[PDB]
This record gives structure tokens, sequence and C-alpha cells, in this order.
DNA sequence: TGTGGAT
DNA sequence: GGTTATCCACA
DNA sequence: AACCGTATTAC
DNA sequence: GTAATAC
């Protein structure tokens, strides 16, 4: 069931047939179609295939897509493999050119390598090219069939025999038709290769290892080492036909971009923001189609569906399980998305799918992006260079600390807990007026996480750690309380939970002691949650010890569960373990640049109105001049430069004046303009003590974080023990 | 697997518990959350049950959902069934507010009569009622929460002091949260039921029996009688707490209310247009986003999903399907929709996913919306009132007759093949200029359908009989040669094939023949189809008979089929077998409503414009006066009144006069303004005339589908034969 | 059997 | 990203 | 519309 | 034996 299906070839002859490795059962479909159905297979890859080499070996075997693998090829495995009987003479990896495309290639290659090492060793193993760039000056023209690998045989497609063309910018095999993918990729004749080769078993079994096995360090280690976080990487120029090349330095040159993008475009977080890619694109999106919290809800699907064809080309479940989780006010401490309908529960029951649902922007999601029309922010070209993005928001609030961010990268994990928008913001203030100030201080007004599911934090001294390492062991258990019963009888009841625990599971677990009789005393194990408020409830046996059961449970049960900090982002392009200070100045240094460049922005503006309002007193001064000489003008460029030559108006004055609809005529009120000439000097003055004055821009940085604050405080939800 | 899956009720209290049983998982959670745990269960219904009466048993008692349906509820199968045992002592059938609700609802009333019947006497079987509206918005503590089952309610709720506050107007239980559904329609003391009695068993199985029994023609005179296509149906006011309806009432109701919606806006395509109302939406949407053959591809998710969000309340997998066979090529004669990617293939391969392919508007397409901007058709307000659509598309093309329309509705279904596009013109234009024109002179221009899968329709007279009363049944059958082979062998090679046949299964079904040795002669069964041509050969044994082995493959297996033409539609929204005349008559008399109302537009237009160029050439001699008073003016509005009152200017002469930039006074040269006045002064009695004289009119009708004609044309695909 | 818009 | 059900009318 | 697999870090 | 973005 599990394993793709496949489409043999018409002829039993080894001496020539393929077997078409394919990413993804759509991209099967093309291939299945664009073949020649006499010497090439085809078996579509379900998704990303086992690690034959951290995965355990009963594991191994029962992955349906490896014995898929192993039956088609028709060779045996590893310590039983003949290269002769192989039903093929190339196996041809084929993938999406897309970074995940690269993983795949990665993950094979080491089955392949560590499991099939003679049918590498002979270079039977290759991998398809498929192409990144389409050229058209036609249809209906004729065509003009042009395709291109890299940007330099693009920039020679200026020429072909035409110009004012398209160049489609493939991002899948997906969006290749049968004819498109033969001619490219499929075809002998014209498709580009490369053949996989061992040069050394002593360089190239060690990368495998050191990449592919689950040591973890050797691996960060490589990345640290190997990765250019900071640079591009002027690639390959494609040779013609086929190419040799190490397994090595594929392994390398291929878990390089897979590694390095999912560290910095997919499962880490951004310091400043505190977003991940993914998520800052739902609140981009969201906000530019007016998606936001004072209009109408709006149906999730077409929310989705924008975000997917205007700036994240990954599926839609993707998208639609992170919008939903911005959502949930038991995972976000302060919720980014409003949604109506079934965001899922606590239960982890599914959420309603997006044909049901609909959803906004969030008001304080609002203060994220505030300010992003000013310039505030550096923009970059979407994935297919229609449109651009910001690749970070203004953040009127340090969503980082506040939201946290939960997730798992190549070489590197990220766990930092949600905290007190209040607290956090106090925090801040205090480093705005103390560049120095150390933690102790600091946690005078940021004590600890707040985790929206609330409960009972234990461990200080190592939340302390956390925040000078960012790494460090945290306690948190339930909030917990007795009641009496009839038979004099006890009962515990449960009202909050540690984060990022289900309730079902765990009400599942509790009642798997009492069936299991593991301490003695429990009768019923009852949920009793209702939708205002959460409550299970233990019930005990007459005469239980009370305090003996609620032991056992802590322990041996996820009534009790240790957090455990490990605070990463992304500082300057690069992953970065942190403790709260760079965290805070960071966000400080952001909101600098923002408040900042807000402030440049405002004020040309504001310079440009001035300078009209000043050309357009003096108009009313000369009207009857001004309008003579527009009617002794030819045309509106002579018009002007009589304006100037007669006047001396600017340029800009002189446009403006030019195109003033008639009717303004109406309005001549110089002492009404004139008025309007103070507050631009005013604004003026305002704006440029900002940009002239650091401090008199931090303490508007302040200013505006304490309205923040004031707008959006809400009392603690965790309370901090000390002991543990 | 397979059923909608159980959640219990805490106590077991048959006294007071209740089964709700809710259309889909998706709202089955959100009820989950809301309910009352103690006495409130949960069976969710993964969309359409099974009809009782159709639906023969052994089917009826494998089938997952009615197991785990009579299961739950402990008592038996109506004859073993006992009341006393039953574990609820109400099931609450809950469903969407939707007319699939109404069919769901429908369905389950069937399985209580015919299987459950002394629950429903007893009246422990009872409706749902969710909202339709909810009214009103004041901030978070917010005086501003009340909902709306009736329009006769809204009236009510309009009525707030305060100001126009926002309305939400529902679509599912899959856009409500926990509390609203728990307060509105689950919650005892505030939901309001329907209680579902049997009021004469008479009048209730004759009433069970027409709507929901195989014979088609009392449910089709059923509706023919009792349903008012042209005429609305709001009616029942809510009432308190309970109240009661007979099964007779609800059955009528409900089916009347589902059969109406999805004969007019489902699954029968319009005579006009040839459209069904989701092709229809795909085209204005995709139209409307710039989404067209001259402007480049567009992710399916992005023009899908803007299609849910804006016009079609359904699901994404309906929507992409209908868009994914707009674009197939085998299905349409003419697509509608450009796909690249895997948008299916013959074998019925599936298409990728919205995610993959990408997509616009054939150009042809766009003759289907041509001139869709000059208020050539009806709109409606859309399903929540935010924006208009199009009733009717202006078809500047035949599409009904060209494309076709396959479809299955209720008491109705609808086969519609495809012809060729210059051959339906031909014929329309003969009608034009003979509307009393006669089948055999018709034929001369359009003979029978053009298959885009070609193949060979055999019989002139049931091509006859169809294309006179809408019904007939011709033969459509492969197209086949002969070829030998080494050795005194023979071969047959078929080239083409039925509309309609999926030619893996076809090949599938002739190996299986060859395999059992139906018939004997046959060696292999081998699909040479490639990316460029279609080629199944059929490779005979030395010394078969071509002739015997040929013709048992036209009979017993899909090498030739027989095509039911059951021409079906909607004129004036009540459904309609029609034959060629007046679905040519359709579409004449509409291109006369298009060609009128665009006339009409474009003349406007013009009119506008001279009116405003005649008050520009008067201005110039009055140019000094003007100002003057222009300047004196008070305000634009004002200015605007003074030009009329001294001058005699009409508004729109004096809104375009006082919007004049200053620029424009540079300018007095009355000459160009005066090739204007003749240029529109012509163009007008273009327009007029095509208005005044209906000859004028139609031989413009016929100019333009001429153009359509020799701009689209293309060859017949399939030939044609007489008898045999 | 299977067509094609729906749950 | 495959897979699994139902309804509806008509061979 | 639920249900199934995988990579990745890290308890 | 789970978290959360990806295939
Ligand atoms: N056939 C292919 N499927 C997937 N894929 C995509 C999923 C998604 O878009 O969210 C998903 O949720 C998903 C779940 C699965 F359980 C799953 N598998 C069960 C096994 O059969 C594999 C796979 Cl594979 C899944 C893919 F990304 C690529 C595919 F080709
Ligand atoms: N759970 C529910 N599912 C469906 N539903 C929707 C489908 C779609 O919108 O494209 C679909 O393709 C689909 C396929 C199925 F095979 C299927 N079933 C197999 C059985 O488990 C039912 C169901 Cl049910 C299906 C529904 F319309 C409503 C639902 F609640
Ligand atoms: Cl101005
Ligand atoms: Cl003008
Ligand atoms: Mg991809
Ligand atoms: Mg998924
Ligand atoms: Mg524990
Ligand atoms: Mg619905
Ligand atoms: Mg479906
Ligand atoms: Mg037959």
């Amino acid at each position: 069931l599990l394993s793709g299906k496949l489409t043999p070839a018409q002829s039993k002859n080894p001496a020539k047939n393929e077997l078409y490795l394919v990413e993804g059962d759509s991209a099967g479909g093309s291939a299945k179609q664009g073949r020649d159905r006499k010497f090439q297979a085809i078996l579509p890859l379900r998704g990303k295939v086992i690690n034959t080499a951290k995965a355990k070996m009963a594991d191994i075997l029962k992955n349906e897509e490896i014995n898929t693998m192993i039956y088609t090829i028709g060779a045996g495995v590893g310590a039983d493999f003949s290269i002769e009987d192989a039903n093929y003479d190339k196996i041809i990896i084929m993938t999406d050119a897309d970074t995940d495309g690269a993983h795949i290639q990665t993950l094979l290659l080491t089955f392949f390598y560590r499991y099939m090492r003679p049918l590498v060793e002979a270079g039977h193993v290759y991998i398809a090219l498929p192409p990144l760039y389409k050229m058209s000056k036609g249809k209906g023209k004729k065509e003009e069939v042009a395709y291109a690998w890299t940007d330099g045989e693009l920039e020679e497609l200026r020429k072909q025999f035409g110009k004012g063309a398209t160049l489609q910018r493939y991002k899948g095999l997906g969006e290749m038709n049968a004819d498109q993918l033969w001619e490219t990729t499929m075809n002998p004749e014209t498709r580009t290769l490369i053949r996989v080769t061992i040069e050394d078993l002593a360089r190239a079994e060690r990368r495998v290892n050191v990449l592919m096995g689950d040591k973890v360090e050797p691996r960060r280690k490589w990345i640290e080492d190997n990765v250019k976080f900071t640079l591009e990487e002027a690639t390959v120029f494609h040779m013609s036909n086929i190419q040799n090349m190490s397994l090595e330095d594929i392994m390398g040159e291929r878990f390089g971009r897979y590694s390095k993008y999912i560290i910095q475009d997919r499962a880490l977080p951004d310091i400043r923001d505190g977003l991940k890619p993914v998520q800052r694109r739902i609140l981009y999106s969201m906000n530019k189609d007016s998606n936001t919290f004072d209009k109408s809800y709006r149906k999730s699907a077409k929310s989705v569906g924008n975000i997917m064809g205007n700036f994240h080309p990954h599926g839609d479940s993707s998208i639609y399980d992170a919008m939903v989780r911005m959502s949930q006010n038991w995972k976000n401490r302060e919720i980014l998305v409003e949604m109506h309908g079934n965001n899922g529960s606590m239960d982890g029951d599914p959420p309603a799918a997006m044909r049901y649902t609909e959803a906004r922007l969030s008001e304080i999601a609002g203060y994220l992006l505030q300010d992003i029309e000013k310039k505030t922010v550096p923009f970059a070209w979407n994935f297919d260079d229609t449109e651009k993005e910001p690749t970070v928001l203004p953040a009127a609030f340090p969503n980082l600390l506040v939201n946290g961010s939960t997730g798992i990268s190549a070489g590197y994990a990220t766990d930092i807990p949600p905290h007190n928008l209040a607290e956090v913001i106090d925090a801040a203030v205090y480093m705005i007026d103390h560049p120095t100030a150390k933690i102790d201080k600091l946690m005078e007004f940021l004590p600890g996480p707040d985790f929206p599911t609330g409960a009972i934090i234990q461990g200080r001294d190592e939340i302390k750690k956390a925040y000078e390492t960012g790494k460090g062991r945290v306690v948190v258990r339930s909030k917990t309380e007795i009641e009496k019963l009839k038979g004099g009888k006890e009962q515990i009841v449960i009202t909050e939970i540690p984060y990022e625990i289900n309730k079902a599971n765990l009400v599942k677990k509790i009642d798997d002691v009492r069936v299991n009789n593991k301490v003695a005393g429990i009768a019923e194990v009852r949920d009793e949650s209702d939708r205002d408020g959460l409550r299970i409830a233990i019930e005990l046996k007459k005469d239980a010890n009370t305090e003996l059961v609620l032991n056992y449970l802590f322990k041996y049960t996820d009534l009790q569960i240790n957090y455990n900090f490990n605070m990463v982002a992304i500082d300057n392009f690069t992953p970065r373990q942190v403790g709260i200070v760079p965290i805070l100045s960071s966000y400080i240094a952001h909101r600098r640049e923002v408040i900042l460049a807000r402030s440049r922005f405002d004020k040309e503006k504001a310079e440009k109105r001035l300078h009209i309002v000043e050309g357009l007193i003096r108009v009313i001064s000369i009207l009857d001049e001004v309008i003579a000489l527009i009617r002794a003008s030819e045309n509106k460029a002579d018009a002007k430069e009589n304006l100037k030559v007669s006047y001396d108006f600017t340029e800009e004055q002189a446009e403006a004046i030019v195109t003033l609809q008639l009717y303004r005529l109406t309005n001549t009120d110089v002492v009404v303009l004139q008025e309007e000439e103070a507050e631009l000097r005013e604004k003026i003055a305002m704006l440029a003590a900002i940009i002239g004055d650091e401090r008199t821009m931090y303490n508007l940085m302040k200013k505006e974080l304490r309205e923040v604050k004031k707008k959006f405080a809400t009392p603690r939800l965790s309370s901090l023990e000390d002991t543990a």
C-alpha cells in the first residue's frame, strides 16, 4: 500500500532498460506519459525516503518503498548482490530541482551506496537534471522551443530568433508535461545526466557517516566548516551529455544545499521578528489582501492559495497547518490569526479542512506589520520574480520570546518557550536604558516563561542558565487541587496542563496507570472539560493516600514534564544559540533600523509636500498671471518651462501647478496653507531630531513599546517556583 | 476505516441521552468540542448516506456507517428492533443549513422509516436547525451578538440603537465555533428542534417511495408537479423551542429543496452558453483575475481558492476536477482551460494536485466571456452578497453543442455529445436566415457529433431522432485497420476509440478475453501508445479469424459502444429535453440579447463622450468667464451648479470641465475635437441601427459567428456512417 | 459497469 | 499525495 | 475528509 | 514516541 507503484517497461532487456526513481506520484504521472515505454520503467517515490544509515534494520526491511526497490531491481540486497541479475542497466534518480529534491537525491544514494555498492561502483546509478527555465517568443508565430539550466545559458537566450519573449521558471517536474520532460530530462539523445562514481572509498564512506548517521555534532561541524551561510554558490556550468562525479562531492554539494536551506529558510525563526519564513508569508499575504482583524473573515482556502501562488512554493497542507497553529491559543501565547470554525483542540483532534474554516489577522499581528509600507524593512524577490516579499517584519513587539518557536532543522533544533508580553517589553525597555544590563537584573522584569497552557514552572536556576547560555532544563507540572466527595473520598482535579501536551493522550496514560494498578488507590479517571474550562478529575478509592498517588503520576506520566530550552535563531544569516541578551539587543537594533527608516521615509514625504505648499501659496498671489501664462503656453511641457523661467518655480512645483484640476481654484486660502506649512516644518523637526539623536530615537522606541504593552498586556498564566 | 467514528457520552442514561448525527467529521469535531459530554454522543457522517430503498440489502448490511449506526443505538433492525434497549431517547439529525444538508436529512429518514420505524412514530427522531445569520459587533464586552434562522428575523436585528453593526451569513457548521454551536443548536435550553412524526402511514409510504425508490418517472413527475422552478420558496417562520412536522412535509420540503437546487444549479448545463455553474464560475473567476491565454500561467491552487472564496461554496477537489476536465482535450472538443503539468491522460491516471499544476483560459474560452464588461448579461449576488457573478456568459460561440455536456441530476440526466465548431456555426447561421428551417436541412450543415477522441459514428436515423426529440441511440466504434506480420500473420491496429472510454481499462478487458480464451486467435495485446500517437496492436495467431475476433471485440468489449443522446438543459429555469432546433434558437435569441445589450452599452458610452466634447468646444468661447466663475465658486459641486445655471451645461459636461487639469488650457484645437464628434456620430448611427433594425442586428450576429468559425475551425475527427 | 459534480 | 465511501439517471 | 509513510533534533 | 514544517 504505502510504497509507490511500478509501471514496467514492455521489454525484458537488462542491457539498456532504465528505472526512473521519481519524486512523487504526480511527477510519476508525467514521467509515465512522456516516457519511451519499451525500455523505461517508472517507480514513484512517496516523499522522503527512509535513512538507511540512521534507522535500524528491521525498520529498513519493513520499509515498503525499499522492498519494492529491491524487488524491481531484481539483483538482491547488500550481502546477496549480483550485478548481472539486475533488470536495468541504469538506475536514474530524477527529482524536483528544489532543495528537498537534493535531500531525496541524498537519501537514496546512501541506501544504494550501503546496500548495493557494486551497482554504484560499476557506475549504474545516475541522476537526471531537469531544467530551471523555459523561453518562448511564439505560440501562433511558431513557438521557439528553448530551455536553460544556468543563469548563463539563460542570458544566452536573450538572442535566439525572437525577443520580448517569456521565461517560465520551473519549481517542479509537476509543472512539466510529457513532451517537456522527454526532450529535456528523459530522451537519451537530448537529456543530460550525471553518473555517480566512487573515487575514494575512504573519503566517500566518511562523508556519508558524518552527514547521514545519527552523530549530530560531526554533522553540525561539517555544516559549520563547509556551508557558507553568507554566500551564494555560483553553480556548475552543465557539461554536455553525461558527467562523472564522485559520490563524495555529490553527497556534499546536495546535503549542503538542503542543510543550508532548511536552516535559513524553513525550520528556524529569525531573531528579530520571531517568524519562520512560512509564517512571515502568511502574515504578509493576509495583510496585503486586507485580510485584517477589523474587516470580514475570509475563506481559508482563498488565503492559502494566494500565499502559495505569490510567496510560498510548497504544499497547501504545510501552509494550512502553519496558519492554523498561529490561531490556536494553547500553542501561541499571542495568536496572530483569528479563525472561525474548528481549529482543533487540546485533545489534538484534526482542525476542519481549509474548505470549511475562515480567517483573518489578529489585531496584534497588525503590529508585527505596522509601517511595512514605509520602506522600513528590506524586501526581496518572490520565487518567480513577479513580486517582492519582506525578509523580515517591522515587529513592534518582540515576537520571538512572546510566542516562542519550536522547530527542527539539519544540525540544529530550537525550543524557545512563550513569554508574557508585558514582562518581555519591560526587560527590553530596561535594556534600552542599560545596554550592559545583566541577567539577574533583567530577570526582575522577565522572571521566566509564561505558557498559554499555564501550569507550574519549576527551576529558577535552570531558567538562568537558559537565559545566559540558551540551554537549560526546567520543570512544568500541572495545576492540581483536592476536592472531597460523598463517602468522604477525595479526587484530584487538574485545571492547567504542560505546554505541548495532548490532553486526551494524557488522560489515557493516567487511566492506563489505574488499569495497571501501578499505584494503589485510583477508582475512575474522568475528563470533565466542557467548552469553558479544562477539568480532568482523578477519583480515588475510600482512603487512598492522596499524595502518594499524585507523586507516581507526576513522576511516571506527563502530568509533569521537563521543558528543555534550546534557543536557536537566525542572526546575520547564521544559526546561533542565544540567551536573553543577544535576543533583546538584536530586537532593539532592529526596531532602531525601523524607526530610523520610517522617519527618513515620512520626512522625505513631508518635505515634498512642503515644497509644494510653498509654491501653491506663491501661486495664489500671482494667480491671474499664472493662468494667463498657462493660456499663452503651447502644451504641458512648455507651460512648466515658462513657469520656471518667468517665476522660478521648481520642477516639482511646476508639475503640481500644471496638474491642478480647475475646481481647485475654489480653495485658495493662503492662511490655511500657511497653517499646513507650520505643521510640516514641525513634523520634519521631530523627524530630523529622531534621525539626529540616538537618545531621541531610543525614547520613542520606548514610548511605542509602552503603548503596545498597555494595549495588549495580560496577566501571567504560569506560576514560577524555585525548588526542583 | 470508512464509517464516521463514535464518541461516547459519559454516563449511560437512555432516559435523556442524545446521539447527534452530524454532517461530516470536520463539523463532528466542532460538535464534540461544543457538546455536553455527559448526555450527548457524537456519530459523524462521511457525507452521503446510502439510500435504503434504492440500495438493495446485503450491500446495506455491510455498509460500514449503517452497521455503526445500529450498533450504537443498541436495539436492532426493524422486526428485531426494540425501543426499550435503545441507548438514546433522542436521535438528533444535525446538518448544514445547505441543500445537501437537506439531501442527507432525506437519506437518513428513509433508514429510520424503513428499518427502525418505532423510533420515528414515538417522536425520538429530531432535526438539527443551525442558524443562517449572526448579527452585530460592539468591541469585546460585546453588547452585540444575536443570531437568525429566517429572513423575517433579520428586520428584527437591523433594529439596534448604535449603528449598522456587522452580519455573518453562515454557510454550514464548519464556520461555527463550539460556543456558537452549543448555544444555538445543541443546548436543550436554547436549541430549537423539529420533532419527526408519522401522521398517516399511507401518505408517507407513497411519499417516501416516490422520492427515493428506483422509478425515476414518478419522482420526475412529483417534481414536475410540486416544485416551482421560476418561483422562490421563502415561507416557514421560526416558532417556539420544539416544533412538529410529519415525515411527509419533511421528505417533501427537503427533497424538493434539494432537487430544485441540483437540477438548476449543479448538474445540468444552461442551454445558452452550455455551462454548468462551476464551469462558468471557473471561467468568470480566472477571467476577472486576468488569468487569460495571453498572460502567463498561474498556480492552480490560487485560481481554485479564489473561485471558492468568491463564487463556489463547495469542495476544492470538486472545483479542481471541473477545471482539469475543461483542459482535457479528449473530454472537450474545444478546451476552455490550458493547464501546464499532469492534467490526467486517456488511461485516466490521476492528474497532479492543484499545488503542482498551473493554468489559464484558452483563447477560445475568452470568446465565451467576450463583451461581459458591457452589461450584456444578468448578474446575481454571490453566495454572501460581497460580490456579483453572471447567471450566463455572452457565449460568442455555441458552446453547448460544441463541447457538449454529461451530467446526472435528480429525476433527470443529460448526455449531450460534442460537435464540430464550424458545422454548428454553419447551421446556426443558416437558421438565422431561416428560422423555420427543418432538421433535414440543418443536417446538411451539421450531420452528426464530432468527438475529440474521434472514432466512427454509425446511425443516420438515430442521429436524426436525437436531433428531433433529444433522444436516440447511436453506435460509436473504434477506428481500426489490419496490418500484416512476419510469416502469414495479422494484427488489429486500433488508432481511435470512443468518447469516455479509459484506454488502459479497455486494453485490460481485451487482454482478459485472450487469457480466458472467450474467442480464440489472440497472441498478445500491446498498448503501443506514446506521447505523439495512440496505437493499440492486437496481435493474432497464425490462421485465426480476424473477423470473428474483431466483431467479438466490438460486441463484448468497449472497442465499440452505444452513445445515448439524452439532451437535457435549463431553459427558462426549468429542465427541458431539447433537439437541435430549440437549442439553436435558444442561442440565437441569446446572441440577440447580447448584441443588443452590448450595442446600448457602447452607445451610452459614445453619447456621454460626444456630449462632453460638445461642452468642451463650447467652453473655449467663454474661457475667461468660466475661470472667473470657478474661482468665485465656494467649492467643486458649487462651481458645477454655477456652470449649469449660468451657461447651460449638463452635469456630465460640467463635471468634465471642472476636472480639467490647468495644462488643458494650452490646447485650443477645436478641429481634432470635431473629427472626434464626426467619428462618434457615425459610430452611434451604426449602433442605433443595430438596435432599431432586427435584420441589421442579425447580419452582425452572422458576421461575428463567421469570424469565430474562421478563427477556430478544425477538421471533423469522427467519420460518419448510416446503418450497420 | 461507469459517467461527473457533490458530500 | 494516494486510498477509501456515498448520491443521482441511465444504458 | 480520515489515514497512512518519511527526514530532521532532542529529550 | 512527540514536537512542526516539509515531501
Ligand atoms: N504520495 C505522496 N504523498 C506525500 N504526502 C504528502 C502529504 C501532505 O501534502 O501533507 C501528507 O500528509 C502525506 C501523508 C502520508 F501519510 C504519506 N504517506 C503514507 C505513505 O503511503 C506515504 C504521504 Cl506520501 C504524504 C508526498 F509528500 C509525496 C508523495 F508522492
Ligand atoms: N470524511 C468525509 N469525506 C468526504 N469525501 C470528500 C471527498 C472530496 O471532497 O474530494 C472525497 O474524495 C472522498 C472520498 C472518499 F472515498 C470518501 N469516503 C471513503 C469513506 O471513508 C467515505 C469521502 Cl467521505 C470523501 C465527504 F464528502 C464528507 C466527509 F465527512
Ligand atoms: Cl494639492
Ligand atoms: Cl478630455
Ligand atoms: Mg516541490
Ligand atoms: Mg498531511
Ligand atoms: Mg513525568
Ligand atoms: Mg455544505
Ligand atoms: Mg473527490
Ligand atoms: Mg460493446
